[PDB]
């Protein structure tokens, strides 16, 4: 079926909206999100006019196949959207009612640069193909769109739901500079993460840092090392939680920052041994009490320094 | 084919109901499970009318393909049901039983918030596209509907199937509103659970609360660090099991109670230890006799306290 | 394509059986495996009669889309098996030889409660959608049917291949009473999992036990300690092979009996040192050498216990 | 399109041979590897003649689906091989050179056995369903087969490449005695595993038979535990590595062979330490003199007697 | 439809370029990348003339399946592109802009000969199937081509995307040899990876070599064998980043030089203790102080040397 005449130059503006039902799998590996909402899409068609009692239907439902729709396809998914037709209601004012439920492989770029306390910003690029005259998909319904009232994807909160129309294009084409932009800014709630992940690291840490207030030197190497052993299988077990992140994480930093300290500990513990073996227990025992103090203040400005550089 | 002429202004209602077959799969990462099982549909169509010695057969089977049906989707799955018609009977009376088998990927939140003793709801959400009168899709068979004899699904024990009909729609369209829901409100059996993951940790604490017989030093930084060591590969061991859980989970507070609990009894040795090395055993041993009463019941209490906030 | 004329009231039996080609993947986690065998179907159809020298061939292949077949659909599966008609041979006697080739991803439970030594039994169903007369699949061919000459599925040992047709139905229908059931009998063999799995275990048990033969107590204290990490460690490493196995099983109450010798072994030495250090040595000795002849007897009574009552 | 018109009793030969292109994903657990691979079919049918300056084109591309080809089918694969026909060309002098695409996941056996050390032999049958006349598919090209000029599968040595016709069938069928079958006898390259797996064991063993060198019985047992847990977590390191493998594999039984080593070497430890602290040095001193040489030559042996019965 | 009628015996040069979209999941276990770009096709077809004032439309939009499109296949993928057309653009000088939005899964072989710091080459095989002329696709557009502005694919460093058309073929057919060749060297940023996995195994190495900085021996065991258990488990955690890599990999080299060291420090501290029992200390404290500094310099010079045989 043909587009529908144009009875002027007007673009043929299509009143979209995507009403989110459920954000699941947000990191297949460390990337994809997968969805399955709902869209609503509204335009102007050449089909029944007003009606009063003649044919006594108001919501004149039609086939899918038999009235044309607008080809809206997404553009950041793995393949065509699982479009099902729910229902084509078209009013006798003029406009059809267009929903479709939907199931598409989202891709967008997730950024673990601040990982327990990061907020991501997922994206839905809409695109509609020119048959005959420029369509315009900017019209952002603004009414049928939002997430379910439960207000959680997968344990995430959202902040917004920003729908801007860029006029960009991928340098290709004459249509793809009208892009629709979909901005869902959800934010990640930390309260979980701090026993699961951050507080036990610091209780081994300090666990370790106890090393200062022994003069015994196989005690003072089995807390360390072991210790140092705890950390690691600690790590592992975190690290089923965290994604790939190829570059330079927040939390991959603090990691780095507590084996550096564990080093330290261990060059501390050895200069205290090889001191007070050889004749100069007052050298030992200063370095001791100037370790005793100086460990956690150094920690403390190492984690604010690197709270500065990545927030 | 154009459904029934309805003689009245009656909504055709839709007999409909589950018979669960295989519910498996029941976390893929943590949240879909699969369902294998028929639905049984029965409405009126103006079918063959009472028949006697006229055609001789009383469930005339028909193509699949030949009479309507009306279009029942499910709204919390993957993608469409793998609908695989199985027998469609017309009775001379003038109801058609419809029986399907489909293989849908149901979604359903998994509430983790008690893992070891909690009791989940699983969902699933029927609607009908009306065409030309409302379809009211609340008529629940009641005597279709169940899981098999065996009475487990992958090691659940279920409670109540109950499908109440919610007159509520996702703030679209007009027929949305009549919505079927089907609860299956299942229990997890735990006893398995208490030898498999809670019991080996409490067996690990216990080794560690040792520590606080012995005034031996390096026996006890051993016995703490070691043990720490030991829990936390347990821990590893034991995650395999649990799911993602973003959030605060029981079982997830009870671990970090664990830790809090070595991180103290590494304070406590510690301490022990400094007053015992410069010229104060009797402080020492007093702090040693109470740690020794003093653990175990307030692990108790933080269990109760745990408990009390979790149930 | 209508079905053959039944010439009486003699029901339309189908000789069926499946020979198994590859039976794979037999845990994708716990419990799916996967087919690609074919099956064998017989029946009489009024085809070519004896053609004594008129067209000169016997097996008269037939396109599969063009003679009639019967719907025969398997019940426990993931979807609609991948059937493929590999050669569709009519005889003039008056029966047609179907044979297709499918890839069926067959669900049946797996029983792991004595895990190294059980012996499962798989389960395929058989249904045919009668159109105008009762089909019945209980005619097993029993000449069609049997694994590869290999005997092997993954490393298991097949005992039988009974092909019973119970008269039993899953509350619905009419002619779901003729199921047609394939149970596969299946062995495991154990030989490989006793040096794999259980004498590591063993072995990794007798150096903890190696404790009561020593009077030092950092050096107890590192073997027992140091080998309950050491048992953690090959418990995660042998979880790999064991499936979920959200139920009791067998070898997961031998580990927890070994959890418990660890602790039991904890407390022996606990009260060696405490009596020991307090000028008991007499009551300390006593202890120790009841112990070394009291642990080992104990672990036999227990694996005894557990044998009798898993098996 | 009925096949071509035998001139006489001679069953249509078809030439065929596969050109290997990428042999990846040689074991998605164990088992499957897959291909996406040409093959090459040659037959005989009554298309253009001679074509002297008539027509003017010598391969007369034909579409897909006009002429008329042999079906020729996978046995050991997972779903009908994704065939896509790449050039259909007919030469005048009477034979179609047929090229397809195809990304089978074909299924084959392998045997770890030998596991660093071994050569599987992986299959691909194939069988051609004959119409009219028989269809012998024993022609092999032996012209237009071989795997990549890089000859690498995934890290893999190619020895051979024999297509012998073995005139075997599956108790099936008349026309499966013509089976084709491609051996594909590739051996695994060990340089990599030597450092990657077997040495850092070696080295770990030798850190515990360190244990002989000295008279401090918690050096000792520090030395043989702790390297009995670090030879354990590099077994769940190099595990990633392994297949499933359920029977009982070679390096299976190294493996096995260093566990029952560590128990000798506590045992040792044990007897050491049993017989020095009651007044019996020179016993002490003469086993552990004996043990130091005692146990590489054991070890040596061991190996060599391991290497005979698995090779 | 057929292509369009060659005015002369110039071969139907086809113009194409790919701009990159999302390269995404460069590693599903090791090899695969997928992509998700769009492809510009552009040649010469009998379509519409120049255009002056008659129709009034430059870019008549036709149907995908109306004008036919030169048949493009990707060589080395998993299965066939899944080609989305996205605006067939026909221009009146006699010109057709082609664009369709393909998700391949693009296979190519990945050489982590220097894992942290290598430099991969994907590639992209492009073949026509000629019909009756003869296409040569080496027409590379060389405008319609590149990646995102971004300029990452999953955390990687592009330097070129030279398309040089290799005259070179699969020894099949007559237009192979015209392969189009689409050359991405793209580069991986290496600055996480020192701190992600080579610091933490230097800081481990170095607290072992503390070890000779110490006169006890059971400090100097728990240093270095619990620094090997620290070390194994740091493995165990970089293991998951790093691929099968079945052969020789750089950083499969320097954790193998760490474990000789190991073996050798293990060595070292027996020698110490084995002379200092037996009243030899000066030969001990000799071998303590050369191996202080001769450890640190035998790794710089094995580390100098790896990076020569590996670079
Ligand atoms: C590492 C090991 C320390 C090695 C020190 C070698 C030098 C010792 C001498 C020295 O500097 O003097 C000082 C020793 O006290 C210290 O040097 C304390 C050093 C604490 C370091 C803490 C690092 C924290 C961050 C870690 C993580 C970073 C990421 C001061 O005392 P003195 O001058 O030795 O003696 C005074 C006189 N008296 C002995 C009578 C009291
Ligand atoms: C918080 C929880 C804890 C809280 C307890 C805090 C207790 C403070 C006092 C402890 C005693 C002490 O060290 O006293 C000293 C001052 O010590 C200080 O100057 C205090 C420094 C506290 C730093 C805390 C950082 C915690 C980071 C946590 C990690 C964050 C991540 C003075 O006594 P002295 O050292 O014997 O003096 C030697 C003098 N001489 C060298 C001349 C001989
Ligand atoms: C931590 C380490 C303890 C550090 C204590 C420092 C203060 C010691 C002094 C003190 O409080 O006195 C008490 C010492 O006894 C105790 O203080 C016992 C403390 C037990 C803590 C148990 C925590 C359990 C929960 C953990 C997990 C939570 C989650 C009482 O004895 P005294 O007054 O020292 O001496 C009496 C006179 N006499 C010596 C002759 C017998
Ligand atoms: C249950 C299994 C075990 C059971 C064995 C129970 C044995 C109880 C008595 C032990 C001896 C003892 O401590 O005696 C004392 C009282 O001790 C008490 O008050 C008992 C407290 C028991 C708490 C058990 C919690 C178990 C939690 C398990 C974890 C749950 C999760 C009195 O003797 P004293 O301490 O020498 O007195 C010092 C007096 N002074 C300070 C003036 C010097
Ligand atoms: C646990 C720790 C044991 C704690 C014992 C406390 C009581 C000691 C007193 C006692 O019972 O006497 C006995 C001590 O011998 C024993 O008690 C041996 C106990 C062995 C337990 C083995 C458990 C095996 C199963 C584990 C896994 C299960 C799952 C007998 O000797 P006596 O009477 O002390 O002294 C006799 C006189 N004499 C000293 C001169 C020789
Ligand atoms: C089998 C391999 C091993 C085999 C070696 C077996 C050696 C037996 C004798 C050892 C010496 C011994 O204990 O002697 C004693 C008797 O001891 C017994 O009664 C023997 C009990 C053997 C139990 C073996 C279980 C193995 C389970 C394995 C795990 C299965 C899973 C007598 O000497 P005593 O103890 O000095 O007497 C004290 C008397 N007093 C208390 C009056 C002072
Ligand atoms: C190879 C690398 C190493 C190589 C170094 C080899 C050094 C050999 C000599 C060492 C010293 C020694 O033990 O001497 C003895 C003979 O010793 C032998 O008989 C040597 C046996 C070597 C076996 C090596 C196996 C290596 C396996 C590796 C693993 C493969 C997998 C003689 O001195 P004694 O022992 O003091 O004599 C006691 C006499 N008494 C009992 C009467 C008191
Ligand atoms: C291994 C263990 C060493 C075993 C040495 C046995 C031989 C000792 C004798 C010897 O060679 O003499 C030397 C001992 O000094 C050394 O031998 C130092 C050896 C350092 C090795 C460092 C390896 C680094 C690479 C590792 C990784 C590689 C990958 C020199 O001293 P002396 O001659 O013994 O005595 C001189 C006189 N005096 C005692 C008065 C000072
Ligand atoms: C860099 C960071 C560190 C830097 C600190 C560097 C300090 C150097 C001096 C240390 C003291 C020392 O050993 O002195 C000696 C010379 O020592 C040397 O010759 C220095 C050798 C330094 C090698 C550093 C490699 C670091 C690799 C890092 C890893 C890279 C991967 C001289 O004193 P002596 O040893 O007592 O002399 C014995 C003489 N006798 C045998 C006759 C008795």
């Amino acid at each position: 079926v043909s587009p529908p005449p144009p009875i002027a130059d007007e673009p043929l503006t299509v009143n979209t909206g995507i009403y989110l039902i459920e954000c699941y799998s947000l990191d297949d590996k460390a990337e994809t999100f997968k969805v399955n909402a709902f869209l609503s899409l509204s335009w102007k068609d050449r089909r029944l006019a007003f009606d009063p009692v003649r044919s006594g239907v108001r919501v004149k439902t039609y086939e899918p196949e038999a009235i044309w729709i607008p080809e809206i396809r997404f553009v950041n998914v793995e393949n065509a959207r699982d479009a099902d037709v729910v229902d084509i209601s078209v009013s006798p004012d003029g406009t059809v009612q267009y929903l479709e439920r939907f199931s598409a492989r989202v891709l967008s770029p997730l950024d673990f640069r601040r990982y327990p306390f990061d907020s991501q910003t997922l994206h839905i690029y809409l695109i509609v193909r020119s048959v005959d005259t420029r369509n315009i998909v900017l019209a952002v319904d603004l009414e049928k769109v939002g997430k379910n009232d439960d207000v959680f994807l997968t344990g995430w909160d959202i902040e917004s739901f920003t729908a801007v129309v860029k006029p960009a294009n991928f340098a290709l084409e004459d249509r793809l500079e009208s892009k629709l932009d979909y901005q869902l800014r959800i934010s990640r709630q930390y309260f979980s993460y701090i026993p699961n992940i951050i507080l036990p690291m610091l209780f081994i840490l300090f666990i370790s840092w106890t090393a200062f207030w022994s003069t015994s030197y196989e005690a003072n190497v089995t807390l360390v090392v072991s210790t140092l052993i705890a950390h690691i299988a600690f790590n592992i077990l975190v690290e089923t939680n965290l994604p790939k992140t190829p570059y330079m994480t927040y939390t991959g930093a603090i990691i780095f920052m507590i084996y550096l300290f564990y080093f330290v500990a261990v060059i501390e513990v050895t200069v205290q041994h090889y001191l007070k073996v050889e004749s100069q227990p007052a050298r030992a025992a200063s370095i001791t009490r100037a370790s005793r103090i100086a460990f956690p203040v150094v920690f403390l400005l190492a984690n604010i320094i690197l709270a500065f550089l990545f927030f």
